[PDB]
């Protein structure tokens, strides 16, 4: 009784989401890369300069 589940079956996988988390993760993650690439010429004058 304590532990009951609403159906046998479960939904399509499909539905479910495999991510944690579908805020824009994986956009973010690949802005900031890009951006890492861009910053080093932005960052020359400092990098050169220790």
């Amino acid at each position: 009784m304590a532990e009951a589940h609403q159906a046998v079956g479960f939904r399509p996988s499909l539905t479910s989401d495999g991510a944690e988390v579908e805020l824009s993760a994986p956009v973010l993650q690949e802005i900031y890369l890009s951006g890492l690439r861009s910053w080093k010429r932005h960052l020359s004058r400092f990098w050169n300069d220790f």
